């Protein structure tokens, strides 16, 4: 019936969600990226979907749990993602040694009075 | 050999500068955390150096040809490492701020002057 493929689409957007929180928290970040994509573009086409007629309480209740499953695991997501910018974003900044270092070049570059021989 | 060990910590930096890019290049992040407290101490143990009273222009330009080996693969590093950072923020999501003051930004850059 349009009820079970409406609760069933739904069904499988949770389950993308939850599937995008282990390739974090794992580490496969190279994937997840490439699969967020398609989650995506997932959640969009199941909204642009057709509600069925027949729907009851125990069903937009069942869906909404699953969206809800949805939320959740997007904001664990979010978070450990935060967590990975941050300590990467950690490391360009302790080295702006390019000071240091152009400075460690520069003045030996520039000396006057190295012999040669 | 003050001398020596002045051209040896220069190429020591100039490879372990080398194995942090290469190390980025494949991605492998969760090294390059780790090896980098140790390799910005030396780095940094080596500036704090005093340089030898004997450099002949051909040290001078040799070792200086090691510090701008390891001043680029540096380089290549930050724009390795910024990339991962930008494509990350991507998808966390940019807050009001955010969005408000990037686009200020854009507005002032993509701005053409005459006066």
């Amino acid at each position: 019936t349009s009820t079970v493929e409406f609760i069933n689409r739904w069904q499988r957007i949770a389950l993308l969600s939850q599937s995008l929180l282990e390739l974090a928290q794992r580490g496969e970040w190279d994937l997840l990226l490439q699969q967020e994509v398609s989650y995506l573009q997932s959640i969009e086409t199941v909204m642009e979907k057709q509600t069925p007629p027949g729907i009851t309480r125990s069903i937009q209740d069942m869906v909404a749990g699953y969206i809800k499953q949805t939320l959740d695991n997007e904001q664990l997501l979010k978070g450990l993602l935060q967590q990975r910018l941050d300590e990467l974003s950690s490391l360009i900044g302790q080295s702006t040694r390019q000071k240091s270092l152009n400075n460690a070049y520069g003045r030996l570059s520039g000396m006057l009075l190295v012999p040669d021989a």
